[PDB]
Parts: C-alpha cells; structure tokens; sequence
C-alpha cells in the first residue's frame, strides 16, 4: 500500500551495534581511528616540532557564514510562511464558487510561480550574485532543494484531499512548524512521541556528530589536501594523476563511509531525539544490495522515498499504462537533471556525465552480481571495482574541473 | 575430567555467512587487495621496478635441508622409540620381581628419551648450525610438538594399565601415526570421520594459506623492515623509539589478524580436512575475553587443553586442594619457562621478563573491562591499551636485542 | 586383453625359503659383510684412517632442494591437471553441437599439458642447471613415470565413456592419489588390501634398500672409481680398454644383482605394503628366460605391461594384423627412443646405438640358449657372454663418453 | 637297525643341479669361476707380460713320486693279500680243536702286530726316513689310515659271524679286490650293479675333478701363495698377521668349496661309475645341520658311518651301561687322536689343540642355532663367525708352525 508508517525503529546500527562480534568490530574500529590519530601526531609533531593541525581550509570554505545565515533564516520564514497561509486561503474557499477550474488555475499558477522564482532563484541569486564559497553554497543549494521538496510535499498531500468532494482544512502551525524540522520528507501531522527526551543522549548524538565532521576534516587535511595541491601544479596531462587515483582510493572509502555515518546516522537520531520522531529507519543496509527492479536498498531513505512516491507514481499515472521502462526513464532523467544542478551550481562547473556515468556503473555491478552469482569472488570484485571506480571518476572530475575548464 | 570432542567449523565459517559479517569480510577483503595493487602501482611510478624482492625471506629461512633432514629423524624418533618403549611395558607389566623395578627402569629410559633425543637432539642441531631464526622457529615448534604429543601418548595410558583380567589395553601404532599428524595434543582414538575429504576444499586452503603468509610478508617487509633498521643503528636515545612504538601499530595489528587467520584457521583446517578431523574448535573468540579465575576464553585451544589438563590437574593432585592457589601458580611457571626457553632460544636472547610483563598487561586489562563495567568507553579504552602495549612492548624488547646486546 | 592382479610375494621371498636356497642367500649375506668388514680392516692397516668418506655421492646428488621443489610441482601438476581436465571432459560428452570439436579442443589440451608441463616443465627444469647426472635421474625418472600414468589413467578411462544410459563412469580422485603412489603403471581401481600394514616389515625392507644403497655405493667407488679415472685419463690406445674391460666384471654383476635386488624387490615390496597393494609381480624369473617371439620373461613387468598393453595392442589398431611384424618393429622403436632420450638426457651425451646393440645382443643369446639346446655348455657360455657384454658395452660407452666428447 | 643299505642314489648334488633356480645359480658360478681365471689371465699378462702360471709349488709338494708309487703298491699288496688269507686260515679250523681261546689270542695277536707293525710303522717308516714333503706324505699317510680302516672292518665284519655257532667262510678274492676299491668303508659282500658303465659320464667327470684341482692349484698359487711368502719372512710377532687373517677369508672359502666338490663328488661318483656301486651317497647336506647329538649332519658319510659304526657301538657296548656322556667323549677322543696323528706326521707338528679347538668352536655354532633359533640374524653370525674363526685359527697354525716351532 502506498503512504508511510512507524514499524522499523532506532535505526539501523544501532540495532546490530550490541550484536557481540559486530560490537567488538565497531570497537575496535573506533580504537584504530583514535590510534591513527594519535601516530599522525605525535608521528609528525616530534619529528616536525609543528604539531599542525591545519586549519585553513574550512575557514575558506565556510566562506560568508553570516549571509548563510541570514539568507537561510529568510529562506526558513518564507517556506514556513507563504504556502501555510497561501493553502490556507486556498481551500477554505475551493467550490465556494468558481464551477470551472478558474480559481485552481490562477492561484496554483500563483504558487509555482513563488516556488521557482522565491524558492528557486532567490536562493540561486544569492548564491551566484556573492559568488560564495562551495561549502556554504553548498549548506544553502542542499537546504533549498530540502525546502522545495518539503514545500511540494505539504501541497501534495492536501490538494487531492480537499477536492475529492467535508473540505479538510490547512493543519496547525504548531504542527507545520514541528514538519519543518522532521527528520522526513514526507508531510504527515500523525508523529508518533517517544516517551521522553534523553539529555544525556542528544548531548553524546551531538558531540559523535562534532567529533565525526573533525576527524573527516582532519583526514581531509592530512591526506586529501596535499593531493590537491599536487595536481593543482600540474593538473592538465599528466600520466602521474594515476599516482595519486592510486593513493586516495582508502581515505575516499573513509570519508565516504564517516559522511554516511555521521549525517545519516548521528545527525538524524539526534534530531529524532530531541524531537521524538519515532521512525528512526534513515537507512538500509545498502552494502547487500543487490538490483534497481524491486529489490533496490537505498542508502538514503527520506530522498528515495520522496523520489519514488511524488515522481514515479504520477509519471506512470500520466505518461501511459505499459510503458514502465519510460516512466522508469523519466525519474532516472528528473534524478539526473536535479543531481546535476545541485553539484554544478555548487562547484561552478557544469559536467552532466557524472551521475550518468554513476547510474553505469551500477548497472555493470548490479548486474555482475544479479545472476543469482553469490560465489564471493564476484562480490569482492563488485567492491573493489565500486571503490577503483568511484576513486577513478571523482578525481577524473576534479581534474577537468581543476585543468581543462580552468586554463583556456 | 577429560577433553572429548563435539563441535565444528571452528568460529569464522559459521560466524561469517552472517549476511552483515559476510559483507564486512568482503569489504576487507577488497581493502587488501586494493591496498596492495595500489601499493605497487605508486611505488612502479615513484622508484621504477617492482620493490619486492623477497631478500630477507631467504635468510630466514636458511638452512633448509638440515631442517627436512632433523625433522625426518625427528619424527621417526618420536614415531618409534616413545611408541615401541611403551609397547614394550606394556605386555610384561604385573609379572615383575619387584612390582615397580620395571617402571623405575622403563620410565627412566623414556625420561632419557625426552630429554636426551627430543630434548637436546632438535636443540643441539640447531645451536650447531646457527640457524636462521626462521628455520630455528620450526625446529623448535616441531620439538615441542613432539614433546607434547609424547608426554600425552604416554599419559594417556600408563594409568590405564597401571590401576587393577584384561586391564592393559595399548593401541594400534597405525592409530599413533594419525595422532602424530592430528590437529590436537591429546592423544585419543576417538577421532570422527566427516564423510569425505574436499579437495576443492583444501586446494582452497591451501591457496589461501600461501596467499596469507605471501600478504603477511609483503607488509611486514615494507612497513617495518626500516624501522627495524632504524631501532637497530641508533637505540639509544628515546627518540627513535617513540618514533617507532608509534608507528608499529597498524601493521602490527594487521599481521596479527592475517597470520592468525591463516595459521589457526586455515592450515588447521586444511590438515583436518584431509584428516577428516571433525572437532573444529581451534579457537576460542578471543575478543570477548573477560578475565582469569574463571571462564577465561584463550585464543588457540590446543596449548591451553594441554596446560590446563596436564599441569594444573596434576600439581592439584601433588598438592592438596587447599593451597589450589599455589598449584596455580606453578601452571603459570611452566607456561612462562617454556616460553621463554621458546622465545630466548629462537631469538639468541635471555629476556626473562617479556611473558610475565604480558600477563601482568592481561591482568591490568582483564580490571579494565571485567567487574560487568561492559561501558562501551572502557572497552574501547581496552582495545586501544592492548594494540599500544603490543607495539611498545615489541619495540622495547626489539631494542633490547638490537642495542644491548649487539653494543 | 586387460591386466588383472593375481599373484604375490614377489618371486624372491617365496623362493629363498626353500632351504637350500635359504642357506645359499644365508652364505651371500655372510660372505658380503665378510668382505666389507675385511676390506676395512685391511685398509685401516695398509693406508690408515677409513679409506670410505662419500666423496662422489654428494656430487652425484648435487641440486636436492631443486628436485624436491620440482618433485612437488610435477607430481602437484600430474594430479590436478589431467585429472582436472578430464573430470571436465567427463560431464558434458554427447551433448556437443558438432559430434567431436568438444574432443578435438579437449584432447589438444591434455596433449599440450603432456608435452608442455611434463614433457617440459622437467626437461627445461634439468638442462637449465645442468643439474648432477643423478639428481637429473630421479627428475627424468618421475617424469616418465608420471608421463606414463597420465596416459594410463586417459586410456583407460576414455574408450569407457566413448563407446555408447549412464555409460560415462569417472573415479573419485581419492582413488587417483592412491594409484599416483601405487607400484603398476595401469591405472585400475581395483587393489586388493592384505590385512594391515605391517610396520616392522617396512622398517626392515627400508632399513635393507638402505643398507643395499649404502653398499652398491662403497663398492661401486672402491672397485670401478679408480678405472673410471683411467678410462677418463688415456683412453685412445687399446691397452687400458683391454685392461678396464677384464676388471668391470666382478663387482659389475654384483652391484647389478644388488641394484636388482634393492630396486625392484626391497624398494617396490616397502611401498606395496605401506598401501597393501597385494600383486607382487614385480619381476619374472629373468635368469631362465627364454627367447623373443613367445614365452618372454622381462626382468621388470611394469614398464614391459605398459609397453605391451600401450603399444603393441594400438599398432595392431592401427595396420591390420597381416603386416604384424612391423607393428612388432614400431614396439621396438618405442622401446628404443624413450630409452635413448632418457639415456641422453641423463648423462648428456648423444649415443644411439647402445640399446639396439643390447637388443642385438640379447638376441644372439636366446639364439645360443634357445632351440631347446638346454646343454649346460651352452647355458655356461651364455651366461659368459652376458657378463662379460655387459662388461664390454659399458665400457665402450663410457669410453666413448670420456674421450670423444671431452677432447 | 645297525647296518648299510642303498636306498639314496646319485649324490646329493646331482639331485639338486637340475632344479631350475639352484640349477641356474650353478651355471652363474660356474661364469664366474672361468670369467675370474680370464680376468686374473689377461690382466696379468698385458701389464707383465709373462703369463706366468707358476708350477713351482706343487713340483716340490709332490716331491718323491716314484717312492710313494712303490709303498702304495707294496702296500696295497699287503692289504689285499695278508689279511685275506690270515682269516682263511683262521676261521677254517676254528672249533675242530682249541676248547679254550688259544688259538684265537694267539692269531689274533699275530693279527694285531700285522696291522700296528706292517701296516702302522712300515708307511711312517718309509715317511719318516725320507723326510717326505707333505703332499706326497699326505698321500701315504691317508692310504695308510684308510687301508687301516678297511682291514679293522674286513675283519670285524666277519669275527663275529663264525663264532656265534655253518662257520661262514671268507669271501672270493674276486669280490675282496673289488671292497678294496669300493667308495665306502664298511665291507659288505652285497653291491648293487648299476646297468653300466657310461664311458662318457667317467670321462667328464675326471675332467671335472682335474679342473677342479687345477683351479685349486691355481687359486692357491695366485692368493694363497703371496700370503705363505709375506708371512714367510717376518712370522715371529708381528701384528700385520691380522692382515691376511682378514685377506685369505674368502679364498680359504672357496678351496673348502672346491675341495669337496671335487673329492667327495667327482671322485668318488666317477669311482662309482667305473665300479657301479649304487648308493653315491657321499655327503650329507651339512650346511643345515644344527647340533651333534642326534642330528648332525655330517659333511663326510664314509668316515662318520666307520666311526659310529665301529668305535661307538663297542664302546657304550664295553664301557658302561648308562654313561653314554663317556662314551661319546670316548668317541672324541679317538677321532681327536688319530686326527692329530694324521696332521703331525704330515706337516711335522706335534700342536694338538687344533681338532679339540674346532670341536668348541662347533659346540658354540651348534648352541647359537639349536635354542630353537631360526631368526636368520643367527644363521648369518653363525656362518660369518665360522668362515672367520676357521681362517683365525687355521692363519695361527701355520704361524705357529712357521715361525715359534721354527726359531729357537
Ligand atoms: C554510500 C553510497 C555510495 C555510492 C557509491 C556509488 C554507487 C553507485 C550509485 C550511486 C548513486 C548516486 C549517488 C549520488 C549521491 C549524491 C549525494 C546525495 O545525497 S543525492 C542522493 C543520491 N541518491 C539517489 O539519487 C538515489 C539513486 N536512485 C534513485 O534515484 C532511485 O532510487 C531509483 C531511480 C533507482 C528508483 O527506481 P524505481 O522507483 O524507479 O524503479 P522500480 O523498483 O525499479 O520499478 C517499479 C517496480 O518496483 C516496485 N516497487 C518499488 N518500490 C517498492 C516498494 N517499496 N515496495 C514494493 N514494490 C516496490 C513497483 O511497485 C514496481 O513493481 P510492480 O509493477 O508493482 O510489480
Ligand atoms: C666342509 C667342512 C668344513 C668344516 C669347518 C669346521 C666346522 C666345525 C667342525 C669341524 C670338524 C672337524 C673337521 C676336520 C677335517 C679333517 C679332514 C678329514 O677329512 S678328517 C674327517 C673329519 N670329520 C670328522 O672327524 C667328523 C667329526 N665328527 C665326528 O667325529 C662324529 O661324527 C661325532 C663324534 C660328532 C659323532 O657323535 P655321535 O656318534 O658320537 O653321538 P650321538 O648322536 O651324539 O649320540 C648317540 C645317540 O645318537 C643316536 N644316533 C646316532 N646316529 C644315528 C642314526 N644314524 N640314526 C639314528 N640314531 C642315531 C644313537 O642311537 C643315540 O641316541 P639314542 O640313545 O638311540 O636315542
Ligand atoms: C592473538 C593473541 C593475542 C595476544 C595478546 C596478548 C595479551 C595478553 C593475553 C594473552 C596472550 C599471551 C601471549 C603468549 C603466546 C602463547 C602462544 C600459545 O599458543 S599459548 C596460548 C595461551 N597462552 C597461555 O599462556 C595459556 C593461558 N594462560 C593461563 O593463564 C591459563 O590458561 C590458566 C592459568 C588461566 C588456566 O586456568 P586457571 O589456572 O586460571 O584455572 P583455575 O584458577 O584453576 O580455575 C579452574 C576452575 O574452573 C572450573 N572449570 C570447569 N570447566 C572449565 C573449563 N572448561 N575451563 C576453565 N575452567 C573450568 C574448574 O572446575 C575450576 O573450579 P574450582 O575452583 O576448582 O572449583
Ligand atoms: C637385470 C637386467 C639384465 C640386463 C641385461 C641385458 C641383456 C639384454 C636383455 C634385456 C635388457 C635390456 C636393458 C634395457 C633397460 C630397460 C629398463 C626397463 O625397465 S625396460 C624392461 C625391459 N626392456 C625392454 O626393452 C622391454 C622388452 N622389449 C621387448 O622386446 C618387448 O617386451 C617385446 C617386443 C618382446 C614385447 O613382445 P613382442 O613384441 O615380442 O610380442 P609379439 O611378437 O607380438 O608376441 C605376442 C604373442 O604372444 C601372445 N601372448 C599371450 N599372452 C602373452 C603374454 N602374457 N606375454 C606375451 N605374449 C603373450 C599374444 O597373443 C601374441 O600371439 P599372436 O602371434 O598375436 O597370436
């Protein structure tokens, strides 16, 4: 059935996590990364007298964090404001009058044209018109795609509603307010509360988040960073690039997988908690994935949730009755252009292959291990291939973005 | 009383096909080969040619045609003479003169046995030669091998025909050269048969064995062979050692998991496989220890069977059970003497200290998680004192012999 | 057709304990450690110390470690690849698009496998160091051996599965190991298994091809080293071939019948036990043998079953059994040229004619003995005329040997 | 039963020398002998050139011929005419007069001092006073024992028979002449014929007896000889002796082989041949033999048949009824006796502890195979300690001979 309900719980590792075996893994895990640590520094400050800790790049990156803010906090008001009263206004007068669909037209051409212009562009102006730095461009392109999907997911799930003729109303703002800030993207006013808010238990959920983004930072710094300035010399032909698509392949598995755990994991559940959302279920196990048809585990369920229910539903709807393979098409394509927006208007780079060529690559994988091929030497080679390969094309990304759409 | 066998697949086989573990062990798996390639192929483009060169694989190993020749006449020694002199007593006994002349004598020469052909034999041959500390280490792991299955042979049955009409059963020797090649050190006849043997199987274990110990010196080889030069020019002052003890941990760990692996679970498996051996328990699952009284988890059985039930049992019947705490510190004595004979003797050293400092870090660490605390900060406190101590006790013993003793 | 196991004990064990003959062997043994315990104690009183310190022997063996890793490779490759192979063979047969490409690719690369891997893999292994004409013995002796049983076990396997309802039977490989160490070259299933293995009997047997090794050794050295330095030193000029040729006799047939003995008795006996293998048919009765045509008694029937059963029978196959004679002739010929490969290969030297002349010779005595002559003159003059060709012909080769190629 | 019959036939070679294997290992020996005589020819030759073939020592062994041709026949003379006629006279007139034994101590004295005079003292006599070399010496003094032998058992096989009372005359001259050469020593006047006389087979085998000493003869000058000279110049002390007690073991075997080959089988079946005697049961398989009492084998049937037959029965008769321990050391005694008078009186040598020595050292053999013991390792000591201990002690006779009953 279609909609969305509260079974799954917790999360999804912090169910396996006090699992023995697994929990002495998640252990020592942690002690090799404080280990590592502490051999970068007391490796390289008894031996460089530095002790250096670089903190440059975030502090470039982070750019105009004032204007951030302002901006967001407009942006915040806006979509907290505009289409509550707007529906509002909207409903409460639907077949009042206006037999044909007049009244609709003009008031939901009045809504989009908000939506692209003051939730589109205005966050677009204010990003290209300050030229602002990537990290905070992209802290502002990432929560305006959240308010436009939040946004289009509150007039979805009313319109058909109040139409279908009581005439159900626009919720409490002491509702829409708290939907402003769920870990969700899809607009329910049924939230189950946990019993109570655990101190205790967002202040640890808030410093495993810190201390996740610094340890990301600092591995950025010390491994990343000195590759970045090694093929910002000279970046356009060399054969040496390989060197380091060679050398960046086993902190890009780390920073992958300490960005999944952090935003996802630690972000999310202390939100949850100091909200007491109840779902907690803001991932899948994705590692077992296996094929796209039916059987696709997302690493990311909010996006894929708002994607499947408020894209392929209404585009099989609309666009024909057998032709699955287009719809399916259409909301690769709609995945596609919005992906391609979002990192090009965030890196000041337009370069469409990227997602494409991901969306390959996992057709190549997916496949070489979904003819019913559990032999584990076809899944070792699917992971070694997903870690070459993605090394392989970021950095292939980087180097057109740093060389060839750099230099005339 | 008694070991006697009944479980299977010693803990990784069933504990991987977890489907979560499973992927875990995959993703591991990935890491070390791309680890590897990825090493090669920056070290091609930054040096040249390939950096490998197996140089100090040949001079570990050494002498090897000494070692093929003293391990033939030692197995053929501990094959016939343990086996024939017990034979020997073993028809004859209840018809003596003197009831207990024949055990004075007969036990005496199988006492010269040990000591003498088993106990200077192997250690003579290699003290001669000087062996390669490689080579050397085999020699030593064989003579113990054979001491234990030895003792245990002979353990295992003078009491049988010793307490009483037909009370003097000895074995068949056809059953003796099984033992000798079973994957235990408690002698039994009482040895299962899975069905068959799987020679996929073990040309798997084979192939991953040789892939295991190729791995583990392709990484000690790079990432600690110049620190071992380094600890080894200038010792003296602290700063190389600091440099060292912290930067001997993640390999160190790593070729701790890989010849683990491959020498607990799969050589192990691989020979009861062909032995058709049944009772996988090699090991226990050492990570979730817990302490030393009691339920102490050991992380290779064999040793810990043949301690517990021929030297605590025995100094328990030698002393009554009221000094129990007594008799339990001479298990630990001979656990330490042997090792240390083990360790100095394979290592042209007389370091007394190194078992019992590691005890006493056991101990310190069996405080720290045990008492129930089970906090997650504890355990990974744990984790963290145990891979440092490792290094800096490894780094601090490798000094000694570099600088004290070569100085 | 088809070679079915009946008999055992060799002919030797029967024979000897009739007990004149027993008696006889008794004043054989009596009289070597006589002699060796003579010839000691009259060297230790003529020259001094020991006059016996193995001086060509470890020449003689020279490369070990290189044909024991070479053994493992060859003997490793000889039981996965053909078995391997034809285990793949095996399942698929009659299911092909056209009726024999299947077989044609298949066989093509067992043929590659044979040629390439054992008909290579050891020559190459041998000619690159040059390795010591005995080491380069035991390599081209395995090779041939398992060339042959390779072979055997695709012949007797393949005209099964042809000919045609489950009519394609293919054996375990638990039973390949065992026939890789059986002593036959037909490869079969069915072994026969006496009781038990009866260690004493092999700790004699071994103690015995020992013994015989270590004596064949002191007499060889003590009796023909010194006219082998001679041979070597002026070999043109007929007085020291004269001279050499009328002192190779005596302890020429002794090491044979020592040899003889410790080869295809003492050495085949401890194997067969240790598998139990029960048809102990190693060797007819070759010193009353006969003639050619019919009624033939080889001295090892082994090579001579492979030979009959693998290439007589197919030649007939081949041309229809009017021209038989020259299929007889092709036997020769196959007989001729592994004989002179293994013979060259060996010892480096490029001579055909040995085994034709031998075969030439061998012919001349059924002629001198045969037609049921039977008069002990003839039988007298015979045995002469072996000895002393025997004699003769080794010495011609190694003259041959000795000036012609190293001048 | 006490007695001689002629069941066994041929020898006891003969038997076995048409068994296919023994047959074959006969021929295989018989290689060997003639290849070792062409080997020992022409590799002395090419490298002396002389081919020498020494005939010095048996020209001086043989020495005095003509001497010993005319005592022998003298001899045999005596031997075939005195005694005959002797007990003609005797038994014919045994009981017709003489109630007492008169007559009998009277003619048997006469008969006595015939044999110990006569044929005692005339054949040491003529020996003694020519100083006779050995070989020859040995002639006579075996043809005087065995003349001795034939007339105690000529006339012991006929006393007993005209007294028990027709009176039992003595036998034809013509069947006398023929026991006084027949291959045995007891006298019967019963010998089976044979059909024939094969020319041929006679032939052959006085061929095969005079290569047979020939090769001895060859044998003995080639190895035996060099060995007599090295030990004939500095005998006294030396402790080089050990030298050739360790360098004539396996010659020492071969002519103790040969030696009875031919002299127990050649000789006496060609004997046999030209006489057909019958039994040719010459020798006993003595090499399986294992003790004394009740089953030896004896190497040599004539002689152990004339001596239990003829000393042990009228001893254990004479002596006692139940000391059978006296008389079978009686029976000792006289064989040692007469063996050490054979031997000195042939190699001028009073040294009687030869035969007394070889009889411990056969006690010992006989021990060390008859507990039961058949475990080849007995058999192999026992055989190697006799081929050594008869060597021993046969290289200590001759040097005590040579050298301490030489010198001063
Ligand atoms: C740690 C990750 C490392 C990744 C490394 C690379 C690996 C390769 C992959 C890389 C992905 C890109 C990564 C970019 C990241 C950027 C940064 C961000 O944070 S952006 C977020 C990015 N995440 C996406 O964009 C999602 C990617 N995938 C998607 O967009 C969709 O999930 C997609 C297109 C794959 C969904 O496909 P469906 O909806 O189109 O199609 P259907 O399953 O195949 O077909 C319809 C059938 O499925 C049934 N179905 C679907 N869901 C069902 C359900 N829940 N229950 C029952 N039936 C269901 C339907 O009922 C129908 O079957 P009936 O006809 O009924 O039999
Ligand atoms: C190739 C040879 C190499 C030899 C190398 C050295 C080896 C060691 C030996 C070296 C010997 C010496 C060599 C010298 C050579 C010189 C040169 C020459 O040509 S000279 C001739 C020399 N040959 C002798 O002189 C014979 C040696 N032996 C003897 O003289 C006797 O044969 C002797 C003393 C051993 C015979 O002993 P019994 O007659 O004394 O004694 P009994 O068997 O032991 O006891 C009586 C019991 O045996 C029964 N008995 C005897 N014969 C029997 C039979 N045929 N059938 C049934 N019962 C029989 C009797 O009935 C009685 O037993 P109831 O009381 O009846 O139960
Ligand atoms: C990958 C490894 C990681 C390395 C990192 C090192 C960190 C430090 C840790 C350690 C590494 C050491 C490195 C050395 C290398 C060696 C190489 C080898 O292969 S050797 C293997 C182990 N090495 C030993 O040295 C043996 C272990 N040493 C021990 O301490 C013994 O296992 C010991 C002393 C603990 C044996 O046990 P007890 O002496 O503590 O026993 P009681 O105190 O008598 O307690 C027994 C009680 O338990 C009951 N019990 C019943 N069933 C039991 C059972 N199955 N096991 C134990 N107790 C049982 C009995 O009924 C009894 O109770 P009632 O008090 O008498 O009433
Ligand atoms: C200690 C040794 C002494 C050395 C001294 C040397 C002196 C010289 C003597 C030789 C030493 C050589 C040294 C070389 C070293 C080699 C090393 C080894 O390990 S190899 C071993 C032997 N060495 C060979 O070379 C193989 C023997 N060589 C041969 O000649 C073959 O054995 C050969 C050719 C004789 C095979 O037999 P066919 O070819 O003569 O057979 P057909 O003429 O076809 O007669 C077969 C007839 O017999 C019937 N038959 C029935 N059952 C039979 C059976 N069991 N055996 C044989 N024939 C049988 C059949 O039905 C057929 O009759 P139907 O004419 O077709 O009607």
């Amino acid at each position: 059935e279609q909609g969305k309900i509260f079974i799954a719980r917790r999360s999804l590792l912090d169910e396996l996590l006090e699992v023995d075996h697994i929990r002495t893994i998640y252990h020592m895990f942690i002690a090799l990364l404080i280990l590592f640590i502490l051999s970068t520094l007391v490796v390289d400050y008894i031996d460089e007298g530095r002790l250096v800790l670089e903190f440059s790049l975030l502090s470039y990156a982070f750019g105009k964090f004032p204007t951030v803010v302002w901006t967001w906090w407009i942006m915040f008001l806006s979509t907290f404001s505009v289409p509550y009263f707007l529906f509002q206004h909207w409903a409460t007068g639907y077949s009042k009058s206006s037999h044909p669909l007049i009244r609709s037209l003009f008031h939901g051409f009045l809504f989009m044209i908000f939506q692209i212009g003051v939730l589109g562009f205005g966050p677009t102006y204010v990003v290209l018109a300050y030229t602002l730095p990537p990290a905070s461009r992209f802290i502002i392109i990432f929560e305006q795609i959240r308010f436009v999907m939040k946004a289009h997911s509150f007039v979805r799930e009313n319109v058909p509603r109040v139409l279908n003729s009581s005439t159900v109303p626009i919720p409490t703002v002491n509702q829409y307010l708290y939907f402003l800030f769920a870990p969700t993207l899809i607009y329910r006013d049924s939230y189950p509360r946990n019993p109570t808010v655990r101190w205790g238990y967002v202040a640890m959920k808030f410093a495993q988040v810190f201390g996740c983004f610094f340890y990301v930072y600092y591995i950025f710094e010390r491994l990343c960073a000195p590759l970045f300035r090694n093929i910002k010399q000279e970046p356009f032909s060399a054969r040496v690039l390989v060197l380091c698509v060679f050398n960046s392949i086993l902190p890009g598995v780390l920073i992958l997988f300490l960005t999944f755990f952090a935003f996802l994991h630690c972000w999310l559940n202390a939100f949850a908690e100091m909200l007491r959302f109840g779902d907690r279920m803001f991932y899948k196990d994705w590692w077992n994935s296996t094929s796209y048809s039916n059987y696709y585990r997302t690493w990311n369920v909010v996006v894929h949730d708002w994607l499947y229910y408020y894209a392929y539903k209404d585009f099989l709807w609309f666009f024909s009755k057998r032709f699955k393979s287009a719809a399916m098409l259409a909301v690769f394509a709609v995945s596609a252009v919005v992906h391609e927006y979002a990192l090009a208007v965030c890196l000041s780079f337009f370069y469409p292959v990227l997602f494409v060529l991901f969306m390959f690559f996992g057709m190549a994988f997916n496949f070489i291990v979904n003819d019913s091929r559990k032999k584990p030497i076809w899944n070792v080679l699917m992971w070694t291939s997903l870690f070459l390969g993605n090394g392989v094309l970021l950095c292939f990304y980087s180097q057109e973005w740093y060389a060839r759409q750099h230099c005339p």
